[PDB]
């Protein structure tokens, strides 16, 4: 028991130090805590992830089937990278994307790069060019599954390249990712094999139910597991709501990780804050957080202190 201790702690530095830091974790373990994350744009995301946000420097993979809210968990990350002063860029295989809803969620569209490649290997070289660079915050790669290979666009028998296409990528991307501190995000669907291995982060992400405005929808609960996590105790999860047209509710996650810390307190509907009230029901507390962005804040100061914070 005694020695055990003694011959447990020696096997796991040996392994954290053969091998990076958190090659391996106890579950309870409490996060080492970076100085600058990516915010995701929920709280409680943020706490799932254990660093309180997206790592940088490193390859994440967030996938989910068609209408999950990948894509919408992403362009927070492009959002508050930004936010902090960083710059952005977006890799575009699926022609999707709408700026109109991207600028709802925050993202300074009007200063993302955006680049719309032929093939999967122009993809991922642009993005290693951009990334050498030095001057990138973020990354995002949309998609994995339409990173089609040159010889597969040419007719050009050798068919699973693109599995040794990222392989080949990620081994040279992995590197420059790490020494200028720039995060990669693919987004990827369901419906490869080497993203699993090099991302330190992987989230799957899901459409739980449809939130109702009475007679009509106005968005979706959303779920997130982190399903890998080498940057803090992994298989956590969370859920947040995504409001159509608007994006990822800030205040709503604040509120629902607020009760669960003990911070926010109930009266019944009504939602009370360090004896000041906040609303009657989730919307009005929701409603009520978003006009009042100081008391927003100050819960969202209080939530990281009682934990590990950022700050």
């Amino acid at each position: 028991t005694p020695d055990r201790e003694k011959a447990l702690e020696l096997a796991v530095a040996q392994i954290e130090k053969s091998y990076g830091k958190g090659s391996v974790m106890r579950l309870g373990d409490e996060a080492r805590q970076p100085i600058s994350v990516i915010p995701t744009g929920s709280i409680a995301l943020d706490v799932a992830l254990g660093i309180g946000g997206l790592p940088r420097g490193r390859v994440i993979e967030i996938y989910g089937p068609e209408s999950s809210g990948k894509t919408t968990v992403a362009l927070h990350a492009v959002a508050n990278a930004q936010a902090a002063g960083g710059v952005a860029a977006f890799i575009d295989a699926e022609h999707a994307l709408d700026p109109d809803y991207a600028k709802k969620l925050g993202v300074d569209t009007d200063s993302l790069l955006v680049s719309q490649p032929d093939t999967g290997e122009q993809a991922l070289e642009i993005a290693d060019m951009l990334i050498r660079s030095g001057a990138l915050d973020i990354v995002v790669i949309d998609s994995v599954a339409a990173l089609v290979p040159r010889a597969e666009l040419e007719g050009e028998s050798h068919v699973g390249l693109q599995a040794r296409l990222m392989s080949q990528a990620l081994r040279k991307m992995t590197g420059a990712l790490n020494n200028s501190g720039t995060t990669a995000i693919f987004i990827n669907q369901l419906r490869g094999k080497a993203l699993k291995f090099y991302a330190s982060v992987r989230m799957d992400v899901r459409r739980v139910e449809t939130l109702k405005d009475g007679t009509n929808a106005v968005g979706n609960r959303t779920r997130v597991k982190v399903v890998k996590n080498k940057c803090s105790p992994p298989f956590k999860q969370a859920e947040f709501d995504i409001l159509y047209g608007k994006g990822i509710s800030r205040e709503g996650s604040l509120i629902d990780m607020g009760v669960d810390q003990g911070l926010i307190r109930k009266s019944g509907a009504w939602f009370t804050y360090e004896g000041e009230q906040l609303g009657q029901g989730k919307e009005n507390a929701r409603n009520f957080l978003v006009e009042n962005a100081d008391v927003a804040d100050e819960i969202e100061k209080k939530i990281k202190e009682k934990l590990g914070i950022g700050a």
